[PDB]
């Protein structure tokens, strides 16, 4: 299978772009 964001409809086949990806677009510098 593959993984999926718990924020949008970000489903890629990779952890190490999908944390990165949260962190980058979800949550960032607030
Ligand atoms: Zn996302």
């Amino acid at each position: 299978k593959t993984y999926q964001c718990q924020y949008c409809e970000f489903r890629s086949a990779d952890s190490s772009n999908l944390k990165t990806h949260i962190k980058t677009k979800h949550s960032k510098e607030k």
